[PDB]
């Protein structure tokens, strides 16, 4: 029930932690989880982000603190890359930590899993509304209830801006 190594997530520990890892896929349970892009480390930044994320064989947990110190994020089914089309499948969902931990799993309703963009990183779709969206610097935020996931809201409001952003594989 601890972070990564090197994480700078330790507030989980307190959080209950291990309510996020008993809903990963059993495909992955089991697995240690490592930090692979922690912002505070390695620089804050969508192409930084895309760079770290290159070299992964494995899902991916995206974990996001925010300046409330609310933690949300999402668990991708497909490291995080730039494309043209949108890509990650069922298993991909979104999580929460605030209030208290809830998890938003895949309804069935679209695939508008994950769209990475020049400019911005992207999950859930339908209707032009979006699960959870970064902009390129990592900075600005924003979390709708989308149909790909039927999600709350992941913070306390709409917009959040990023106090430090960590990407968890399992390789």
């Amino acid at each position: 029930g601890l972070v990564p190594r090197g994480s700078h997530m330790a507030l989980l520990e307190n959080m209950h932690i291990e309510q996020l890892a008993r809903r990963l896929p059993a495909r992955v349970q089991g697995y240690p989880w490592r930090l692979a892009y922690s912002t505070l480390e390695h620089g804050t930044s969508l192409k930084t982000l895309y760079r770290k994320s290159a070299s992964l064989d494995s899902p991916v947990l995206l974990v996001i603190k925010d300046m409330d110190n609310q933690i949300f994020g999402a668990y991708a089914t497909h490291p995080f890359k730039f494309s043209d089309h949108y890509y990650g499948t069922g298993e991909t969902f979104l999580y929460t930590f605030s209030p208290h931990f809830k998890v938003f799993k895949w309804s069935g309703e679209n695939s508008y899993f994950i769209n990475g963009d020049i400019s911005s990183l992207e999950l859930g779709g339908g209707g032009g509304r979006f699960g959870l969206w970064l902009d390129a610097d990592l900075y600005h935020g924003r979390s709708n209830s989308c149909s790909t996931f039927n999600n709350d809201i992941l913070s306390k409001k709409e917009d959040f801006i990023v106090q430090d952003l960590e990407v968890w594989a399992f390789d």
